[PDB]
């Protein structure tokens, strides 16, 4: 702020300048009368500035006193304002003033070392991570539940915090410091005293009277976050410094100076498909120990960490995409994987919390826990796209994505809508809404997919169509293959033959509705992510509609693939076999071989495709936190 | 948006394109083989675009229609695409189109007549208010609370918002319009069909299917808002137009276009004592009549409606100023005044429910309606600036004031955190927290008040300032006055000379403490105001500190005062009479008198001052709204 100091010849007065302060002078509120002018004398710590030699004693000439260090006593600097006129001999007014530092200082430049907070990267302010792992070895709660810091390694997820005072020796004797946080805030922060770490400031307490000799002294915090920014928190913390004159022992307590520094917490970031993989999970149940083989294979050709869930956890739930998303939180000093967990609820519904949260590894959930929830609150119905640039506007993380009905009706689903809520208060992926609820489980994932490249803007766009493999399929006739069969290599399963397939009118009015669905979310994506065609490729793939007229995958969906950097595990499709191949197969390695991509294709028939997922659908994937630091983006 | 259509030499294909639309054609993808080359031929009412004569056969080559007017009937506007190559006869695809006219239209340039909504002069979004006040002359509740509009003149609060549409005689044959609005903002927005007006939209139904016939048709909704913007609600409302083609009898509808108006909810604005005066509030109690004559004397040589709350309504609580705070809402068709009332909750509880809020009067209400508030609820505890500019950044309607401690402890008070939150939402007068627990009623009407002024701003703040106060004593005991009595006038009441005034050593005290109080204030409204020292007048007034160490008035506080335009009611010292007046008196006359301004001392001592508050506190106005239109502030 800064202090307006009345000066009077009446007695000298006493006053603290806080260095950094403004600090001015009102010198006619009692300048004696019989006077016309003024000077000014200082000892040699005190910088005197006028503007508006000697001056008119005029109440609009401003008067400023700066201080060059802090003081070694009490009042060692000293000001002298003599007031004199035409015959009046001069009268002073004394002003002992003593100088203090008081620096309540933080990570503000965002480098790792130690007013408001602004995005970019000509912007500033401190960051602080919701400390939402679990380095406690012991229990089974996140690490910011308690009021202790009970692991050393705990304080690397802290923001430190040093204020830094220098005063004369006795300073305190007159003097406190306070150390505050609004009681609208308190529930969101814990701060730590380091002496050993004791709490000062937390759910319980807003403000704290601190212990802080005279002369030179650093006192170190360490700050955690306890609450991501979610509707009714924008994600901001304030904490706050005051100084109080407690000299007077029959008056209250007065402030002398405030300071403040505000931190951003950080958001839950999620990562898209061409971020570099790091572990893969799935589930081992009855009679799927070929599929995950498959996976195996690719994730060791991917350089991956495997991570497998046994029968007696699962459940019986294979479905690994559905129950978490894993994100990273980030900050100047510490980065790490944090896991969003799904109110699905099904059998994984332990897996996150026991063995994905954990040292270095964040948990956070939303949603009601019991009831009230719908399939689109599956995490296969929650993907983000790569970074992209839309009319100017720059999305260095990406957009997320996720699924909704076209508009509100007694029979429409949607996510929950604490779950958007949670997801558009992260900012920095700027959710988009598409349209899923024509299909019968409802996901993104079961209609597009991303993929890297080595040219363009490095990715393609995935969508599934139908329109492609009637082309196909008809080229196929064309050239003398009609009698060619789907589902050859499969028993138990009534083969057909192209040309009946082209034939069949209903089929070709089902997948004509779908493509509808498809084309729909193909132009709201071109629009929402500055797409154009060729970041676009059609993945051939058929449907049929089922109950309540809603989509399943007319054979294995090729497009729900686990994307492992240029290695591609995708739903084996069984395809009419021709000239020794699966056609499918076959023009799906022709559009995706030339960006480098390598396709495996993974049999998922009678484990998988017939519960209507696929290979995406029954895995996970840990990947690679972004480089661009969110605070550099401005939302 | 923006549909592609997909061409084949197969069969023709037929659709619909909205006017205003980007309809784009895809040619390549099913383009017999032979064929190098293809030509456009359209009827005149399409409009065709070819960028990247006749053309190769280029997939990037772009291709656009626009079709000028609405079809008459079904297809009769078509398109032919022509294949050919070398030695290859043309082979013709056809595409029969059918435009329509779907406009959802809405005040959006804020004039009274009928994307995103963007804030300043330059920006574009229509304004919605809530409909809080009660025009039905019948029952107790709010307008809006029911799901019916019972008089015609509800209407004119409500925003109009119109559909329009030019189609062939039989296009709702095969499509269907929904006019709907996200689960999201349901609960706080209600829409009618005016036909007699019946309800399609609500906390009821986020979807409604609209009857419309072929052929030109208008039909116009009336909307109302449920909610003012709050802590989970940013104040925006989206209501959307969906065609869907229903043709297939056997397929779910599918969406062809939608459209979307969004709106913004006016926020609830107060009124700075700069505004003109209208009508003005006090209550009849026990003896009080006389302080009740010099009010209405000022009322009306301020030209303004008064009135009284008498003591069978009162329930004997005399603060008139405590229990409610007169604002605004303001859109282009409509602005009317709104009551906030206070969760204060003593005897005037009853008089902005029953005698307030009214036909073209408005009512809010926040925080917790039983217990957990304190006394910095109270209206009192509320103000506002006049419009200020601060480095650079207006506020063309001022910032709302407010008072808190200095820090949270066990012993401070603050404003429910419900009402601040509210206050802040409102965006427009972007609050500023003072420092007033260190007053026992603790309310910033207590040491600031503001007044017109016909030069510099446009206004003078005026503050409480026992250092004026002590220089005047001190000036008359220079004089010879030493002896003259302050509180002369009264009976019952113990007299004290200016000399012992003086020399009182403890009251010396109290006041320097309060003086660094209001100081503390003082330099953060220069810096949150932009105010410069000649923006301010310091009015002589003294303190004592009393239980807790708080402070109350020591004589009348006269900054506590009802400004009516250039007619002041300012409380009356009773000070030391020299030379025929009260010295205190003649101090702020001359203060005052020299801004235009008519100063009225009203006596208020057994009344009000000895119950610990003034004029301002047993007052209340309503005020001119400012002409500026909040929508063109930049917050
Ligand atoms: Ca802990
Ligand atoms: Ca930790
Ligand atoms: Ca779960
Ligand atoms: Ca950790
Ligand atoms: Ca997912
Ligand atoms: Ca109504
Ligand atoms: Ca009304
Ligand atoms: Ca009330
Ligand atoms: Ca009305
Ligand atoms: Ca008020």
């Amino acid at each position: 702020q800064g202090t307006l100091i009345r000066v009077t010849p009446e007695q000298p007065t006493h006053a603290v300048c806080v260095l950094g302060t403004l600090t001015q002078l009102d010198i006619c509120s009692s300048a004696p009368e019989d006077c016309t002018s003024f000077s000014i004398n200082a000892s040699p710590g005190v910088v005197v500035d006028i503007a508006h030699s000697t001056w008119p004693l005029d109440p609009g000439v401003e008067v400023t006193l700066t201080m060059k260090a802090a003081s070694g006593s009490t009042g060692d600097q000293k000001v002298q304002i003599s007031y004199y006129g035409p015959k009046t001999p001069p009268v002073k007014a004394l002003l002992y003033l003593t100088a203090v530092e008081i620096s309540l200082c933080a990570d503000i430049t965002r480098t790792g070392k130690v007013r408001t907070w602004t995005w970019g990267p000509c912007g500033q302010g401190a960051i602080l991570l919701v400390n939402c792992d679990r380095d406690n070895l012991e229990s089974s709660a996140m690490d910011c539940e308690d009021d202790e810091v009970l692991d050393s390694e705990d304080l690397q997820d802290m923001s430190l915090m040093t204020l830094s005072t220098k005063t004369p020796k006795d300073f305190f004797t007159n003097h406190t410091l306070v150390l505050h946080v609004a009681r609208s805030e308190m529930d969101k922060v814990r701060v730590f005293q380091a002496t050993k770490c004791s709490v000062v400031l937390g759910p319980k307490w807003p403000s704290h009277y601190l212990m802080v000799p005279g002369g030179k002294h650093n006192m170190d915090f360490y700050v955690e976050a306890l609450a991501f920014p979610d509707t009714d928190f924008p994600g901001l913390i304030t904490l706050t410094i005051s100084l109080l004159d407690t000299s007077n022992l029959e008056l209250p307590e007065a402030v002398v100076f405030q300071d403040s520094v505000v931190f951003r917490v950080a958001p839950w970031i999620m990562t898209p498909n061409t971020q570099p993989p790091q572990e893969v999970y799935a589930c081992s149940i009855f009679e799927n120990e070929d599929f995950l083989k498959s996976v195996t294979t690719l994730a060791m050709k991917a350089k991956c960490k495997l991570t497998i869930c046994p029968e007696e956890e699962n459940m019986d739930d294979q479905w690994m995409q559905d129950e978490m998303e894993i994100g990273y939180i980030q900050a100047p000093h510490k980065t790490l994987p944090v896991v969003f967990d799904s109110p699905r609820n099904r059998g994984l519904k332990e897996f996150p919390i026991k063995r994905v949260m954990g040292p270095d590894f964040g948990y956070v959930t939303r949603g009601p826990q019991t009831g009230g929830i719908s399939g689109l609150d599956s995490f296969g119905n929650l993907e983000v796209s790569p970074p992209v640039t839309v009319r100017g506007k720059e999305y260095p993380l990406g957009r997320i994505l996720f699924g909704d009905s076209c508009y509100p009706s007694n029979d429409s689903r949607q996510m929950h809508q604490a779950l958007q809520d949670f997801l558009s208060a992260q900012q920095v992926q700027a959710p988009v809404k598409l349209y899923s609820d024509w299909l019968s489980v409802g996901h993104v994932d079961e209609f597009l997919s991303f993929v890297p490249a080595p040219d363009r803007k490095g990715f393609r766009l995935l969508l599934a169509s139908p329109r492609s493999c009637y082309k196909l399929f008809q080229e196929q006739q064309n050239e003398g293959h009609g009698e060619a069969l789907l589902f050859e290599g499969i028993k138990k399963k009534k083969q057909q033959k192209i040309k009946n397939i082209l034939s069949n009118k209903t089929l070709r009015e089902h997948n004509s509705f779908v493509e509808r669905c498809i084309d729909w979310n193909r132009e709201l994506l071109k629009r929402e992510l500055g797409l154009a065609e060729s970041d676009i490729i059609d993945i051939p793939q058929l449907f049929k509609l089922k109950e309540f007229s809603k989509a399943e995958a007319f054979f294995p969906n090729m497009v729900n693939m686990l994307v492992l950097g240029k290695h591609l595990g995708i739903p084996k499709p069984f395809g009419p076999v021709i000239n020794g191949r699966c056609c499918l197969e076959e023009k799906v390695c022709s559009l995706l071989e030339p960006l480098g991509l390598q396709c495996t294709f993974i049999n998922d028939f009678f484990t998988y495709h017939i519960r209507h997922g696929e290979v995406h659908c029954g895995t996970n994937v840990r990947r690679k936190p972004f480089s661009f630091k969110w605070w550099n983006m401005v939302p």
